[PDB]
């Protein structure tokens, strides 16, 4: 579990992400796509984008970045009591989108990378550690749902 103090660190940086959800969403997905190109293959909707400039110009990509960060934010704000929000997400990702747990680890790394770039002052080592723990709790809870359904990873 995270402590109250670690949750505070997480939500404090998150409040900053909220100031520009679209810009953060975009940078996160692009980082994911460039670092792990196999991830882009899971999106029929974005597969035609070849360059970072084409990605940056895509308004639909920016819209999806907002969707992703919006769902993540609702999870974080529950501070671990996220069963209702997590359940539907795990089911679509496992059964409909077919996203391995490892890709969830890759997007976690992209979030951390971006947060680092845009929020140095609010994103020191202590905050980075808390954010990591929160994202691991998220992945651990999702992984359990996947296991139940027969997709473990
Ligand atoms: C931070 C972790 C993630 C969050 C919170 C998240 C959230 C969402 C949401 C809220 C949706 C739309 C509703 C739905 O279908 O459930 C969605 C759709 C989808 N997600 Fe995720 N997602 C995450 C990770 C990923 C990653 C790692 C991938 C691929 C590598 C993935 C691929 C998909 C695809 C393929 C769709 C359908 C997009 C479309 O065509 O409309 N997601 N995601």
């Amino acid at each position: 579990v995270l402590s109250e103090g670690e949750w505070q660190l997480v939500l404090h940086v998150w409040a900053k992400v909220e100031a520009d959800v679209a810009g953060h969403g975009q940078d996160i997905l692009i980082r994911l796509f460039k670092s792990h190109p196999e991830t882009l293959e899971k999106f029929d909707r974005f597969k035609h984008l070849k360059t970072e400039a084409e990605m940056k110009a895509s308004e639909d990509l920016k819209k999806h970045g907002v969707t992703v960060l919006t769902a993540l934010g609702a999870i974080l704000k529950k501070k671990g009591h996220h069963e209702a929000e997590l359940k539907p997400l795990a089911q679509s990702h496992a059964t409909k989108h077919k996203i391995p747990i490892k890709y969830l680890e890759f997007i976690s790394e992209a979030i951390i990378h971006v947060l680092h770039s845009r929020h140095p002052g609010d994103f020191g080592a202590d905050a980075q550690g808390a954010m990591n723990k929160a994202l691991e709790l998220f992945r651990k809870d999702i992984a359990a749902k996947y296991k139940e359904l027969g997709y473990q990873g």
